[PDB]
């Protein structure tokens, strides 16, 4: 909490409070093609994109990227600027710098092995390249590397579905500038609201060119206004820009810092959603899955009430896509499907199809090397998809998930990509990179001093002679810490750690036989040698924990950390752990929730949580479902209520991640507690 950090989250709020219809980087090719309009008295229309075009040429010559060289992307956006600049006879010394490049780097399109091909590149290009022979242009129109673009042009035009085009909305729409003999009536009745053909400016431009539509001008002034005289190549984002920005926050592990600006985040993006899910874009009538599936994730976990039903349009022969009609499969939509799927309710079969297919596609793609994606180039998709098939949503302690995104996230480097190649700064950002580091920095300090401490109280009460190994103590403190991990819940987190040490203590030492736990249990009342000397330590340690409470707090729960011992010791005699590490944990708290332990609902989850931490497929496969009625139970959860839902919750994870994972958790627990990040 020093000021600089208290700045940094003031900075990020402004950010959130502030957003509309997306922060995207400006596409020189759309701005081109917004350029070529006619006015109707052959100057432009938009005098204020031929200037932003003459003066965002880059130093080379080129325009794009300007920090990821690609040579598509150069070339479609030169070639394009170029002939904006010549139609109109403006900016020759651009210009002419532009066609310089174009002719020197022409024979270097297909240089670069691994460079992404920029959407609808091959029919994009050569129609670009016909209008500029139009004007006479002198550029290499028969360099060698063209022949083989031509050819598949006139190959996809066959391809496209050109009457279905016509007659519904498809993602055809984004790019209509290079298609011939279009029938505007019909298109016409497939624009989109805002004005736009697919929210694609230049699709968007070529359409007023054709048609002189009033209502794509209207989108086209809109984006000119808002961006100065550039346009992006998609827009609105809102959508996408709302959610990403939520997800990154909460991946990055500082979502804390932001829990009512992304409640109002979420609030819009919940107004927008429809049965049918949703698009990047707000009020559309094309949907595609990445988007719908990280929306219905993050409503759902914010306890929105969203259906499933949403998905049944992707899906196809138990396959699903990212756009109905579309055989595309990216990975980062499947990434995101798969994630959402992991939150599905026991009733909803469409979501159980999912998590299959998509666990399997991702699983095929990292066996195969392709982990590589049309929509983005990013620091480390690979470590992305590892990481989420290796650690399913159940197993998923909040510190771990971070610990390795904050290593994976790309910051301001990463770059997306449309029809050019295009960046997200309000998603992709590095001041949010140096808060996460910062902040994870600053909890994984505070709980190496409460390992030194934890290692001294189990050194001073001797509890390697009950049976506690130190291998133990550090998975048992490790547990917690990477679960109740803010600086602020030390209580919280330090009671839990304890309290699951003792059980296993006094479980190891007296949990042979009746007699043995009887002679325990009346040790703890009374409070037959050694059954007295451990029942002293757990004595000693609570009334440590609610003594520091109360100093600290003002809080007395001695009386009920008491009762919450007396009933477990009950049942552990006769024949219940989770819900004892619910109830120390609810107890140590800084406010009073011990109120819902009466409650039905508090009962109904202890239930459940009971069957989840048992006392091996077959038995992990028996605590996910139970864990999917408790997600539902607690998702489905009265505000107040909310934080012993998420209790519930939290422990469960706990012990399904052991399970699952505990027989090999040395490298997670060196990076989340002991190694620095940055
Ligand atoms: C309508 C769009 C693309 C064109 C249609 C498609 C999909 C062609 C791939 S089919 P193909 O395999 O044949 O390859 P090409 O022919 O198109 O080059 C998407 C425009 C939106 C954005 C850029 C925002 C994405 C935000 N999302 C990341 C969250």
């Amino acid at each position: 909490n020093s000021n600089a950090f208290k700045e940094a989250v003031k900075s990020v709020k402004t950010i959130l409070r502030n957003l509309t219809d997306g922060e995207i980087t400006i596409s020189a090719y759309d701005t081109a093609w917004v350029a070529l309009i006619d006015a109707g008295d052959k100057t432009p229309a938009f005098p204020s994109a031929v200037k932003w075009i003459a003066e965002n040429q880059l130093s080379d010559g080129s325009w794009g990227d300007a920090y990821l060289f690609s040579y598509h992307d150069r070339l479609i956006n030169t070639l394009a600027c170029v002939v904006a600049l010549r139609s109109w006879n403006l900016f020759p010394h651009q210009c002419n710098k532009g066609i310089t490049f174009f002719r020197e780097n022409i024979g270097k399109l297909e240089d670069e092995n691994d460079e992404h091909m920029p959407i609808g590149f091959e029919v994009a290009f050569p129609s670009l390249l016909e209008i500029a022979r139009g004007i006479n242009i002198d550029v290499p129109y028969d360099s060698p590397v063209l022949k083989d673009i031509y050819a598949k042009k006139e190959l996809k035009l066959t391809r496209i579905p050109k009457e279905i085009m016509h007659k519904i909305p498809t993602t055809l729409l984004h790019s209509l500038e290079g298609m011939r003999d279009l029938d505007w009536e019909k298109l016409l009745k497939l624009q989109s609201q805002d004005g736009s053909f697919l929210f694609s400016p230049s699709s968007t431009a070529f359409a007023f060119m054709q048609t002189r539509d009033s209502n794509c001008l209207e989108y086209l002034r809109n984006a000119v206004k808002r961006f100065n005289g550039g346009v992006p190549n998609v827009f609105p984002v809102d959508l996408f820009e709302h959610i990403w920005i939520v997800d990154r926050l909460q991946r990055l592990g500082i979502s804390r810092y932001f829990e009512e600006e992304i409640k109002e985040c979420l609030d819009y993006v919940h107004r927008y959603w429809t049965d049918n899910g949703i698009c990047w874009a707000r009020c559309s009538h094309v949907q595609d899955i990445d988007d719908t599936a990280m929306a219905f994730r993050l409503l759902r976990q914010h306890g929105y009430q969203v259906s499933a039903d949403v998905f049944k349009n992707f899906e196809k022969e138990g396959e699903f896509f990212c756009f109905v009609g579309q055989s595309n499969q990216a990975v980062t939509g499947m990434f995101n499907l798969y994630r959402a799927s992991q939150l599905a309710f026991p009733r909803e079969e469409i979501l159980k199809n999912a998590k299959e297919f998509s666990y399997n596609y991702l699983l095929e793609k990292r066996e195969r090397e392709e982990l590589i994606d049309k929509w983005i180039i990013m620091k480390d998709l690979p470590g992305e998809i590892g990481f989420a098939l290796e650690i399913p949503w159940y197993a998923s302690l909040p510190r771990v998930e971070t610990r390795f995104y904050i290593d994976q996230y790309g910051g301001e480097n990463d770059v997306w990509i449309g029809k050019t190649l295009y960046r997200m700064p309000y998603v992709n950002n590095n001041g949010y990179l140096e808060l996460a580091k910062q902040d994870y920095n600053n909890c994984q300090a505070q709980h190496q001093l409460e390992w030194d401490i934890f290692q001294k109280w189990y050194e001073e009460n001797r509890l390697s002679e009950w049976g506690v190994r130190r291998s133990e103590l550090l998975e048992c403190y490790y547990l917690a810490a990477a679960t109740i991990f803010e600086s602020e819940r030390s209580h919280e987190r330090m009671v839990w750690a304890k309290s699951s040490v003792l059980v296993k203590a006094i479980s190891s030492s007296f949990g042979e036989s009746s007699d043995s736990r009887r002679s325990f249990s009346d040790q703890f009342h009374e409070y037959s040698v050694q059954a007295s000397r451990l029942a002293g330590v757990l004595i000693g340690t609570l009334n440590q924990m609610s003594f520091d409470l109360f100093m600290s707090h003002g809080r007395d729960v001695n009386n009920l950390l008491y009762l919450s011992w007396g009933d477990w010791m009950e049942k552990w005699k006769l024949y219940g752990e989770g819900e004892l590490m619910v109830k120390m944990i609810i107890l140590m708290k800084n406010n009073d929730l011990t109120n819902f332990f009466t409650h039905t609902h508090f009962v109904r989850l202890a239930e459940i949580i009971n069957r989840i931490c048992l006392p091996k497929e077959k038995t992990i496969k028996s605590m996910e479902k139970e864990m999917g009625k408790m997600v539902e139970l607690a998702l489905s959860e009265s505000d107040t209520f909310r934080d012993v839902s998420i209790t519930f919750l939290d422990v469960a994870k706990a012990f399904y991640y052991f399970a699952l994972c505990g027989d090999h958790l040395q490298t997670h627990i060196s990076k989340v507690l002991f190694q620095k990040v940055g």
